[PDB]
């Protein structure tokens, strides 16, 4: 029983962390192979941070100006080449630590797993998912750029997510492996907000439905309702519309519960409509929506 | 800035599991060197779980009698023996990933990391701390006996927790790493109960500082209180009686703040007595408490 924030095991990331340094700028990158992949940025100076032309700052480099270090052990750069937002450098060496792998984008709403490191080091790891505005409320410091997010199938590390730059409201923007910006946020010193955010009320099911799983199940109640006057009530707490996929791929969790989707949708509007009264559920005092239904699986079966 | 439920990077940790089998029983165990540490009720038959006498169940059994297995390796057990709860495996290979490691116990209020294993193979990490109760709310399933907890500094793994067994209200026992319970808890199926629970007051003097370090500041007033008033109203509302050490531990982070300590214990009554208002906290709806001073000093500083 109990139900956790977890986060895949951070090993296979952790042998493929190093630094990457051009001239005083320093970040982390990710050594798969014999390519190591780090946000772009890495390439500007303090001048050049506020409004690069990357192209231009790119072709006055050489394999030289790039210092990557593997702990102590420094590889040597080989070739060099900008991938959108993502500089590739070629070493003379694969990483036998290298896992299988894949670069994968994710959805909002979808979690996985960050390895928040520090001058190629790794400092730690939590959950995160990405928000309807491509943002994610990670936890950052200054150094943290080119830290990774992913998760893992079968010894299989698929790598989602490599940080670049937190908002001015402390939440965070990057790429995918292939350089590409999760949302409308470019790799520069702007002033870039944030669009607006919604609920992910699938995931919000799936966490009463771990909840039920675990013995909490004072907010139930033999009430129903049907989808469109739920999302009625959804639109107007800011909730993501709930859909027949939904509705779908909650199926596993309604059976070994028992209690039918709709039941718990239910069961979400009047939480909605009257809060909690002081009651908890598995902990929390707000309905949480960073557990996807997978998350929920993997813990509660 | 960010403030997430932070695990260690369990790499170092993931390198020691394995897994253990006496007859049809099994679990994990934690290989160092070449010793194999695993819980001692694994020697229990199904028949022998209610009542064991340990002694005379290991008096029984030869070295054959226990199946180790690192991935697919099978690891020759070269001697048996029991300490206290814990059953110590000597084998004829010394584990090559053995990080630095030191056994430590911990104290109630202290937090670690968590890497829940099933079958001898890692299958998530997360945060856990342990309660003045002695039992920690933690996620395992079956088959998640000998999983470890562990603190890391400087590449030292200081272990302190081997995971035992769930009491019934859902919350977890175990031991130290010298096989000695946390608590009035035996390893024997009887129904046990987790004694009465406080909060964590120094922990969630820690949180509201991260709070304001990541810029949550409504809860803060001009008011100030005394430490003995304070814990007038911590005892009311059953939270640990805050002492001048604890006082003193918040030093640093009612620097950096420049919030005194008491202050943040006026913020704190406030709190108590009236509620948070629809109002969150670093995304929680209640008052946290197990983040330590020094979790919050390691990411926010
Ligand atoms: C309470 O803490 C508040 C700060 O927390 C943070 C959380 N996440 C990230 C950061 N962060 C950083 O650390 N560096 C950081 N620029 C840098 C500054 C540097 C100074 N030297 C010597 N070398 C440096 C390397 C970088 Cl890259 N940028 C800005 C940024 C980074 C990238 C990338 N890639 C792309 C575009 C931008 C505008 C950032 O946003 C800070
Ligand atoms: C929603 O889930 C509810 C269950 O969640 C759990 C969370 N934590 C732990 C458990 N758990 C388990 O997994 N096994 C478990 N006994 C076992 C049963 C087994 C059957 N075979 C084939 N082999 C087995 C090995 C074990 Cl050890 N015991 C009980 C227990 C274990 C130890 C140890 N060491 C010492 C004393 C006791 C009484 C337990 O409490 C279950």
């Amino acid at each position: 029983s109990g139900f956790r924030k977890m986060a895949f095991p951070s090993g296979k990331v952790e042998g493929c962390m190093v630094q990457v340094t051009c001239g005083t700028t320093t970040l982390n990158g990710l050594w798969l192979d014999d390519v190591v992949y780090c946000p772009r940025h890495v390439i500007c100076t303090s001048e050049d941070m506020l409004n690069p032309n990357y192209e231009d700052l790119l072709i006055r480099k050489s394999n030289h100006n790039f210092l990557v270090q593997a702990g102590n052990v420094q590889l040597r750069v080989i070739g060099h080449s900008m991938q959108n937002c993502v500089l590739k450098l070629k070493v003379d060496t694969a990483n036998p630590k290298t896992p299988k792998y894949k670069f994968v984008r994710i959805q909002p709403g979808q979690t996985f797993s960050v390895l928040a490191c520090y001058n190629g080091s790794p400092s730690g790891v939590y959950q995160c998912a990405m928000r309807h505005n491509f943002t994610i409320k990670g936890s950052f410091l200054n150094g943290s750029c080119g830290s990774v997010g992913f998760n893992i199938d079968y010894d299989c590390v698929s790598f989602c997510y490599m940080h670049h730059m937190e908002l001015p409201t402390g939440v965070h923007a990057g790429t995918d492996l292939e350089g590409n910006f999760y949302g409308p946020f470019v790799d520069r010193q702007t002033a870039q907000a944030a669009g607006t955010d919604t609920t992910i009320t699938v995931n919000v099911l799936a966490w009463l439905y771990a909840a039920v799983i675990n013995g909490d199940r004072w907010f139930l109640n033999r009430f129903t309702t049907t989808l469109n006057d739920f999302n009625l009530v959804a639109m107007k707490y800011n909730y993501e519309p709930l859909t027949q996929d939904h509705v779908d791929i909650l199926g596993p969790l309604s059976a070994q519960t028992g209690i039918a989707v709709l039941d718990m949708c239910a069961s979400l509007k009047e939480l909605l409509q009257n809060g909690m009264n002081g009651r908890t559920i598995l902990g929390s005092a707000l309905l949480e929506d960073e557990f996807t239904p997978f998350d929920v699986v993997r813990q509660c079966s």
